[PDB]
């Protein structure tokens, strides 16, 4: 069984119409979608919107379907200088960009009684490295996501995220409560998003206008995925 | 009829989780439920963890495992209402995230896109929280604003950021709008009954540490009440 999670409808939408024999159960603001995509057992969360929405989708996700591997999917801010929108960002880890204990001695990024960050699963990393060899086209970096309850679009936010997390490649608004609702479960998860912005002055309408072109590239990404399992 | 009980700190739940009769405790996703009752009312106490997304992960299993009728968010606080000093009550009327930013789409600041920009506590609640102070006299308590971040606030800095754009924060933590925020979307009722234990500066980390057991015991007692009450 794979669980797939993204925000948003259009983020979700490409997938919902792909499974068969599907059995919509919407419940608290989040709607799953279950069956079969090519003969492979998937579960569908559309989570809404943030990091509380997220984790409530993803722990009636887990609690209730009881999926073996976690995907997010959907779109995301560039930060590495060679993504340009459509690309491919795979998680190495996720990091609460917004999260700050640093009064007792936690690391920045860091929650209290959690790991500096959250590991993608070994497995996954080298499933989506697969599915990537079968769109030659389109380019992917493989790094640090970081997430927040914000939309990052101005240069002081920007630089205080480059400043923590030098190595982030991407950035977005819910991976980070995935990823720790995941391993509090002992759920192995990957994320696997396309990017629709660079996260400055014009991310607005880059993400206006580049979303549709991300929720494809991204879906694209996890169709493949599905298969190699 | 079953209240929600929930803590994010073992300090924050001992109390009352010593007072549970004929105690079940469940140990699932880092978090623990225990369910029974106190003075013959049903409760289920739940210790989430720290920070938003334990908030959120656990209050969503409490809810859709437990079925409570109304939820309680309890422990302690950063005060920033200047007539607040170590051990008062703060009492929500509403919740936001003082952390949130999607203003680039229309939205107000520390609301959340899909959301309402605050969480109104239950009525309700709020009355029944006011009658159980009205048992605790020498407890100064302040109705209002609850701001959460997943921050520790202690630098000027970060207290300005939060007063700039919610003047009227009373206190800040970081579970009680993942609660409020989880409770609305379930359309569950909730109310915030929390006790300072630092006044959000330079001084709060050990403030915190010193304070945090009175917060736990001036809190509990106002919980306790409300169950009797309830
Ligand atoms: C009016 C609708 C509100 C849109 S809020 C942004 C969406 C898109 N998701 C990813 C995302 C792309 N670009 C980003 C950026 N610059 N910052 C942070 N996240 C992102 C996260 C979140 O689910
Ligand atoms: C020792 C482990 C790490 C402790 S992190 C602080 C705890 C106490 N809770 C309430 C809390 C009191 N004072 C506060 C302040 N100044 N800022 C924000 N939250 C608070 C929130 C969080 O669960």
């Amino acid at each position: 069984k794979i669980g797939i999670i993204g925000a948003m409808q259009q983020e979700v939408a490409i997938l919902k119409d792909l499974i068969e024999d599907v059995q919509e159960v919407n419940q608290a603001g989040c709607t799953f979608y279950s069956g079969q995509i090519q003969g492979v057992d998937v579960v569908l969360l559309q989570s809404g919107i943030g990091k509380v929405s997220a984790a409530l989708g993803t722990a009636l996700l887990i609690s209730q379907y009881a999926p073996d591997v976690v995907i997010n999917t959907g779109s995301a801010g560039g930060f590495d200088a060679s993504l340009n929108v459509g690309d491919v960002v795979i998680s190495s880890e996720v990091r609460h960009h917004d999260a700050d204990v640093t009064a007792f001695g936690y690391e920045i990024g860091q929650m209290a009684g959690q790991p500096a960050a959250f590991k993608a699963d070994e497995k996954l990393m080298t499933v989506a490295e697969q599915a990537l060899a079968q769109l030659p086209n389109t380019h992917a970096v493989r790094g640090l996501i970081c997430t927040g309850d914000a939309f990052v679009c101005t240069a002081e936010r920007q630089q205080f995220i480059r400043q923590h997390f030098p190595s982030v490649v991407a950035v977005e608004m819910e991976a980070s409560a995935i990823a720790q609702t995941c391993h509090q479960f002992k759920v192995p998860f990957v994320v696997v998003r396309a990017i629709s912005d660079v996260a400055d002055k014009e991310s607005p309408l880059s993400f206006e206008e580049f979303l549709p072109l991300a929720a494809k590239s991204s879906s694209a990404m996890v169709l493949k995925m599905v298969e190699l399992l």
